[PDB]
């Protein structure tokens, strides 16, 4: 009755959630998806009939971050409709809460690749209004379950923060976040905010600024760190430099990240 599962590349996946692709898409055991414009098909034969003809190799819209065989692509929804409505749609499959697939116009979407010879493989993708009237710099965050928990998901987090940098402003992920979400994230900030303490008199308004990330992310994450202090109604920072080493000597952080470089991003707000 729903799609339960789908193939995509040489992946097979089970679905978590439903997703509103149409009735008789649901119907088949398996959803096919080619990997690189997201065409949703019924069989397996139009599916290999498919790849034997798509050209595409690669996400639409402008490639703004390539270092070595990691890809960022730009892509607009009101340029590129159609994928960007699969890519909701197959978003759907793993996220709960994404309620918007069809109007993509007043969004933007950054896809994540991972380059071979043969093309660039969609590992996930961070969507983003175009107006926020909140300020949040990423609508839903999704990367596919076989790629989760192995760095991919810190390196997007990490790529809208950069791109909030580039705006001069601060940002937020749009709530709810997921169970990994929230732990990604918690985890995102609180390497980002030790680091700078390290580095580094900060107050808090100063590392929203060199971060953007918003006041109340990073109180609630040194909240969480027991490194910020309350006198007379005013959340301030309180930590000696040998506490913020020993969190970042942990073993939380030792797994080597994908870094964004900011030399390989091509942007401006
Ligand atoms: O895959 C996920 N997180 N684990 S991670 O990338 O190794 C990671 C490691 C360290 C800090 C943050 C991370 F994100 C993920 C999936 C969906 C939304 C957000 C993140
Ligand atoms: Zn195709």
């Amino acid at each position: 009755k729903y799609v339960d599962k789908i193939h995509i590349g040489n992946y097979e996946i089970d679905a978590w959630y439903f997703s509103p692709f149409p009735e008789d898409y649901g119907k088949q055991p398996k959803l096919w998806l080619c990997e690189y414009c997201l065409k949703y098909m019924k069989y397996e034969k139009s599916y290999r009939f498919h790849l034997g003809q798509c050209q595409w190799r690669q996400p639409p819209g402008k490639e703004i971050y390539r270092k070595s065989n990691i890809s960022v692509h730009e892509v607009d929804g009101k340029d590129h409709k159609i994928y960007c409505q699969n890519l909701c749609l197959l978003a759907k499959l793993f996220l709960d809460h994404k309620t918007l697939y069809f109007d993509v116009e007043p969004f933007v979407f950054y896809i994540l690749t991972e380059v071979d010879r043969q093309g660039a493989h969609i590992v996930g993708y961070f969507s983003k209004e175009k107006e926020s009237p909140d300020g949040n710099n990423v609508s839903c965050i999704m990367i596919l379950p076989p790629y989760q928990r192995r760095g991919y998901g810190r390196f997007l987090i990490a790529f809208s923060y950069e791109l909030s940098k580039l705006e001069s402003t601060v940002g937020s992920p749009e709530k709810p976040l997921s169970d990994l979400g929230k732990l990604s994230y918690r985890s995102y900030w609180s390497w980002v905010l030790l680091e700078n303490l390290r580095d580094f008199t900060l107050s808090i308004k100063d590392l929203s600024q060199m971060t953007s990330i918003t006041q109340n992310d990073i109180i609630s994450t040194l909240q969480s760190l027991n490194m910020v202090k309350y006198w007379k109604g005013q959340h301030v920072i309180c930590v000696t430099p040998k506490l913020v080493e020993e969190h970042l000597k942990s073993a939380q952080y030792k797994k080597p990240p994908i870094t964004v470089d900011s030399v390989c991003l091509k942007w401006a707000p």
